[PDB]
């Protein structure tokens, strides 16, 4: 099976890419793993798979660190990301975010059921695992509890059956048969739960699938619409059915491919411990413990030589960053466009720890709006941030066209030098704020209120007549033959390639 | 003559170090040589040399392009900055500002006057030259005249004789003997200007020398106190009484190795066109020209085979960053302890094309305050902004002291993840704004006030009981024995120089 439909392949598809370190020495899931992983997300490394982990047994289980971070070289920066889509590795991030995009209007492929899969190679029963005997990793020395759940995939349905929900939410052992959890609005799987909950009935059925198809995980991270099954969307995406197996527990639905499956049920009543968690604004608070949801594991099945992804998440840059931030910016942008807003591309600059997005204005559209700043930032702030798919952006910044929204250096030059502080923002304290972020969670104000601010990086003229400088730059700032001189001769005078 | 004490052995020093590009073909002032001097300034290449100027004639003159930008290497970044103050290569941003500090609790040294020096060693009276005729660069191709004066020291003095001033200020030709510049509040040539043109009696006796002691154009580029002679600081910092010469047709003293000298006069009543100019911030909006100061030139001296400095100054990274920037943010930070803030570092991020500044805050001096986020920042931005040394910074950004205000990257980490926005800022509209920046000159507001903030990214405990969190790094997420161990183990599990 491709890369981007078998999570085994996927690894495969790393070794091949020469981005991929594998490690056959034992290795600790106590901080060391998760450590090594770090160190590869902030610098940009090769990709480790723990073959020898202590603690492994009866097949359970390897890791791979770092699936969704970035290359070291600028012209594969994504190239991990392009293997979780079929993309070739050289695909910018506009290409990735507009593969992620396209099957917003596609019909949806509905999935495939087939008898059996790779995930169904080995099981246990109630009898015969305990979660805590498992090389479950300690991510970071001051979490409360070993993060299994970092990479997989939550499977709920709302009661009608409807609708299917795949996402990624953290969860740790509890238990020798417990996970906790978060499982908070806006969130699908939230939303899900509350379902069921006013039902009273029953608790969710629930599976949790790790080494998931890779296009699989990346649906899963974005906040594509409310009542859309993920499933039918990555089929569209991928022009392909996706196949599932049935769970042997419940009457839910995992990809035949997934390397570990967790059966059970996510309660409507019970509660535990959870958290603190290293997280991807680059902090823990160590001690500060709150009630999670509690999810019972009544089955585990898995593939031969089991490989549990696992995000190694903080400071930049890890999945928390390439696809937290860039997936919700493209439904942002989406969005945006939705409401007869004139915007071209969206971004989270990383330099921001994708707290901002940036909005691409077309500037041509914008001038025939006969608009005006204030009422403009309004306007977008206003379908943004009472959105969803705005949960976890406090910042917007607007900016025209000269700039490209994907390189936080010229985002950062245009918010410095084009947004007066105050007169030209707007303060949004009556919508739902991201309490993750230090500053909400954890600061002066309400965790889950406001502090969410529009930011008009464009200047007066781009409203009315059109930009009104140039830069003062080596493109912009001299005539085009002069520049092409330069260049033809830049070696030969004595000052100092794309691959690398 | 020592490199920090010489121009003309600074040239040398650049050579020595490997940090010059000698041009000896024909080169174009007409746009040419600031061309590559971007192109430089843009990738943090040597320093050029232009020895064949198209139009220099008899020793009138060579151009050395970007003598402050940053080299490419982290480990000698600032060299070119360590170079004009006899600094090893090697400095660090702290150890530059503190050198420029240090003089600040000195006793001046006050120059000594020698007769003769090599700036002596041409000259040309006011039927001899015409600036119209000499190698003067069009920086920008948009700009509005020659910029003759990019990296020349003005020196004027106070009426009553007991200050003498030396600063940067743009200057371009208007014709055969006169310039035209800015001369701007508060800026002291602005200052000392105001007090001639309330005696009313003459013009301002004016002299511009161009590439004068490193030593003292660094000076000439930082906010020192009103009324505080640079001459004398610059003595004082480098441990040595700085000789010059008087001028041949006004009694006003000029470094005795100055490269080129202009003498005359500043008017205190003519006017003329000035600018545009690709400014600081990034931009040009041609066809802004304003009435400038007019300064008349009556006499020019030089010596032989004189070299004119010049900055090709815009987008990142140029003197204007590294020199306007880092320098006022230093006498921010002595300013900020002047006034008993607990402010230990200050650094203008060049990603935020120096305009903000951040100030680094020793927390358990904070923590003994017993104050708010609300008071504090009022405090200091009240300080700081009312002070001529706030002048070009539009936002301050408060951090605790796990934050390297040096290092861009965690000043925007801070300032993403722990000011919330609105609520832990404090907008400054009645102070003096600066009208360079786009969105204020060229904005929404009033260009000359407010636009000013304070930005508080300390966390609610660093008032109180002190910082509460680690970070989700790998410095401090993991013990030291097991950092250790990854460090040692890297390149053996097959992952990947200081000087490079
Ligand atoms: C890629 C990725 C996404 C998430 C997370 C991680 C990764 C790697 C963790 C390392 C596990 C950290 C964690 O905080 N985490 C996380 C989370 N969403 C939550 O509700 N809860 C979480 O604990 N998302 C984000 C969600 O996946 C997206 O917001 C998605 O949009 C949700 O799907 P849906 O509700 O839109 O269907
Ligand atoms: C290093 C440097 C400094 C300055 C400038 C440049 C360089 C390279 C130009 C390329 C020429 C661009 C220009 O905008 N420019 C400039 C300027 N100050 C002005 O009043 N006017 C100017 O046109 N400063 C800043 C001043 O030099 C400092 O603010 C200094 O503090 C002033 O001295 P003082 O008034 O404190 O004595
Ligand atoms: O645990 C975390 O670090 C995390 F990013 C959680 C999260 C992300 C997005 C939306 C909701 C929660
Ligand atoms: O012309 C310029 O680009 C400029 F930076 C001017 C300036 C800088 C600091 C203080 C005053 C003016
Ligand atoms: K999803
Ligand atoms: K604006
Ligand atoms: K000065
Ligand atoms: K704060
Ligand atoms: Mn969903
Ligand atoms: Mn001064």
């Amino acid at each position: 099976q491709p890369a981007h439909l078998c999570f085994r392949s996927f690894v495969e598809a790393l070794k091949v890419d020469n981005d991929l370190v594998e490690i056959n020495t034992p290795i600790d899931p106590n901080l060391e793993a998760a450590a090594i992983t770090r160190r590869v997300c902030e610098t940009n490394d090769k990709a480790p798979l723990f073959n020898n982990l202590i603690g492994m047994k009866n097949g359970l289980f390897r890791i791979l660190g770092a699936p969704g971070s970035l290359r070291k070289s600028s012209a594969d920066r994504y190239g991990r990301l392009a293997r979780h889509l079929a993309l070739p590795p050289t695909a910018s991030m506009r290409e990735i975010l507009d593969k992620m995009l396209s099957a917003s209007d596609m019909p949806p492929i509905p999935p495939t059921i087939v008898p059996t899969g790779p995930c169904k190679e080995n099981s246990l029963d109630d009898s015969e695992f305990d979660l805590t005997e498992l090389p479950v990793p300690l991510i970071h020395k001051s979490d409360g509890g070993k993060y299994i759940q970092t990479y997989g995939m939550h499977i709920v349905q709302s009661p009608d059956g409807t609708w299917t929900n795949w996402s990624i939410a953290r969860a740790m052992v509890h238990d020798k048969n417990h996970l906790t959890g978060l499982v908070i609005p806006p969130q699908h799987i939230w939303q899900i739960h509350q379902m069921w909950k006013k039902e009273g009935r029953s608790d969710v059925p629930w599976a949790l699938a790790f080494g998931v198809p890779p296009a699989a995980i990346m649906a899963s991270s974005m906040p594509i619409p409310d009542g859309v099954t993920e499933a039918g969307y990555v089929g569209a995406m991928t022009g392909s059915s996706l196949e599932l197996v049935k769970c042997d527990t419940n009457d839910l639905y995992v990809p035949a491919t997934s390397e570990i499956v967790l059966e059970g049920t996510l309660s409507i009543s019970e509660t535990g411990p959870e958290g603190p968690f290293g997280e991807m604004h680059g902090y823990i608070f160590p001690g500060d413990t709150h009630l999670g949801a509690k999810y019972k594991v009544n089955r585990i099945t898995y593939r031969n030589n089991a490989i549990m992804p696992m995000s190694s998440c903080g400071r930049l840059t890890d999945e928390t960053h390439t696809m937290i931030g860039s997936l919700a910016a493209a439904e942002i942008r989406k969005l945006c466009q939705q409401n007869d807003l004139p915007i071209t591309d969206a971004f989270a600059p990383f330099e921001s720890q994708v707290t901002w997005v940036a909005l691409r204005v077309d500037t041509e559209k914008l001038r025939a709006m006969k608009t005006t700043s204030e009422g403009f930032r309004k306007r977008v702030g206003d379908v943004v941030f009472n959105h969803k798919a705005g949960y976890t952006i406090h910042r917007l910044v607007l900016v025209g066209d000269d700039i490209d929204v994907y390189e936080g250096k010229d985002v950062l030059w245009a918010f410095s030098t084009r947004c007066r502080p105050g007169m030209d923002e707007t303060l949004f304290e009556d919508v739902r704020g991201f309490p993750l972020i230090p500053y909400m969670g954890h600061g002066n104000g309400p965790a889950h209120r406001g502090g969410k601010v529009v930011s008009d990086a464009l200047m007066p003229t781009e409203y009315t007549t059109g930009r009104n400088w140039e830069a003062a730059d080596f493109n912009q700032s001299y005539p085009e033959d002069l520049k092409q001189k330069v260049l033809d001769n830049w070696t030969k005078m004595g000052f100092s390639h794309h691959h690398h």
